[PDB]
């Protein structure tokens, strides 16, 4: 109630684009999309490029580190649009809708309504009909490919970065870990608590959580954490990890990791992943990150094989999966050269 | 009812007497579970001695990597498997009674074990010295504390996955693992009447083993496939819950505390370099190349602080688990690693 305000998450814009039939069966009476958008729109509108957010972040995160006049991601350029997930705090979520859509009773969302509510929204606000790039990291990347499998012409450009098309086995349970890690605490009240505080023992086990898998074994052996500005391991979970998730709902995640857990393309096809990715013509960077432990670069590299007309171009940093926050700085620079490259290749 | 001789037979039970832990408690009477595997010859020089890993009894050593035409060749060596002290065989806190009982168990460090398997070798067997000490995670941590501890009395040492000094990242995991039973209103702290009441905690800790033991490239290439299980749900149940099941939360939570605190550098006052110094056992240092908290590299940094020591890393996606014996090329590395250590003139 007081971490997903406009004191520290704007500048955005809520935006109502009605009544969203989702997968699972239920309907949204009204759907919101906190939108945050940088850079304006030129004559023909063929220079929007659509940004989705990651776990439990929001639309200030990507705007902090990857947008820039001097990055490429230019708003002098391009029409950036952030949208914010449905169910991450600003938009749509468990935590700021009433009704029967309240805390544990809000519904199962599923990555294809994101884009569903996304495609939406672009066309009967902004009026268009062409993305010229998706970008997205993470859950983002999810969002990625379901916008190129789900619109192929509506996608000139994709770039996926550490994520994957359908999510893995070994991916889904550690997301299962993830959320018992919170629903072991009896302060969870089935949801039903009045205080995301009150939730602490299951926030704080959530962190530590984050600090096995999120990083590197690499990243704690040369001691990349004490570069950081922390003396010590028990310092790190606790003055970063868990300083992070503190403030957050735990309703919120939980809806976040039941669509992450389900991510997967090949929905649209009956399972079959190589006839979904086959459907894809936008010209897409596969970008995974050298170290991550569960979005591994041997799982985009299986996926990018698929893809017309892709290319594997995977970061490298020890940081692993959590080095998206912009820890590493020699990474960032990498990717720059990599989406400028995308942004400059013919559509 | 789990850790009894139906499914970890042959072993025997044997009275070393009172000892003196490093935590300042005092066990009045410890009991070690032997495996003993060959007889000794005449100057008894070729005895090797085998410690126990996490959550493991003597009964997985013996099935694995023991056999007349294995590295550890009984009809030519003594194979001793020692069970480690709070795996449910030996002294543990299922089967001690007193102030030992249950919770009231004292925190056991693996200098605790080693010096009760120095006490056993030479008051009990009158061994003089040994041919070779090898183990794997756990029982690695303890080959190289008797590597350093009594540095004339071990000939040879091989580490499998396992490291001198346990690190930060190391250390987290083995914490969340306890949490994840200890979570379970069904503990009790400690004070449950059934290992079973608490497996809701139980299984959480087999699926977080599920996460780690292994590796990402172990699901991917479907390797669980080919060990009979159709998909991954399918192998957590039938395989890694079914194992973790039938055991005891303290004895599992005993073993934990102690390798958490894997370090041979408190002989020195945490110089590691002085600790590992003190070895002239030719030592081969053979991590697992896909382990997950085990990393190649963490035993890379150690290996090149032990003298005439060899760094000899086993190739396997089946990870850190991968020492249930799930990869069978695996093992034929390190049977030829163990060979060639035990051709080695001393």
């Amino acid at each position: 109630n007081s971490y997903y305000t406009e004191e520290n998450h704007g500048p955005f814009e809520l935006i109502n684009i009605g009544p969203l039939p989702l997968e699972e069966g239920r309907c949204m009476p009204e759907c919101l999309l906190a939108v945050a958008v940088h850079g304006a729109l030129n004559a023909d509108k063929s220079n929007a490029i659509l940004v989705p957010t990651w776990y439990s972040g929001t639309s200030k995160a990507m705007e902090q580190i990857y947008i820039g006049e001097g990055r490429a991601l230019d708003p002098s350029k391009y029409c950036i649009i952030v949208v914010n997930q449905i169910g991450n705090g600003l938009s749509s979520s468990a935590s700021n809708t009433g009704g029967s859509l309240a805390g544990p009773g809000f519904a199962n969302v599923r990555i294809g309504d994101d884009v569903s509510a996304q495609h939406t929204l672009l066309t009967e606000y902004f009026g268009i009909e062409s993305l010229a790039l998706v970008v997205g990291g993470s859950m983002g990347a999810q969002q990625t490919y379901e916008w190129a499998v789900r619109y192929p012409d509506f996608v000139k450009r994709a770039a996926a970065i550490a994520g994957t098309a359908r999510n893995s086995e070994h991916d889904f349970l550690f997301t299962e870990i993830l959320i018992e890690a919170i629903t072991t605490d009896p302060a969870f009240q089935a949801g039903l608590y009045r205080s995301s505080s009150a939730v602490a023992a299951g926030l704080e086990r959530h962190a530590k959580l984050w600090t096995l898998m999120g990083w590197s074994p690499e990243f704690f052996r040369t001691g990349r954490h004490k570069a950081l500005g922390f003396e010590s391991m028990q310092m790190f979970v606790d003055g970063f990890m868990k300083r992070y998730f503190a403030p957050m709902d735990p309703n919120n995640l939980l809806t976040m990791a039941w669509k992450w857990q389900r991510g997967d393309v090949s929905r649209h096809t009956g399972g079959d992943l190589a006839k979904a990715l086959g459907r894809i013509k936008a010209k897409t960077y596969v970008m995974p990150i050298s170290h991550d432990q569960f979005f591994t670069v041997d799982d985009c590299l299986s996926e990018q094989k698929m893809i017309p007309n892709s290319e594997f171009r995977p970061l490298r940093s020890i940081d692993g999966h959590l080095g998206l926050f912009g820890t590493d700085a020699q990474m960032l620079d990498q990717l720059d050269a990599h989406l400028a490259e995308l942004l400059s290749s013919p559509a």
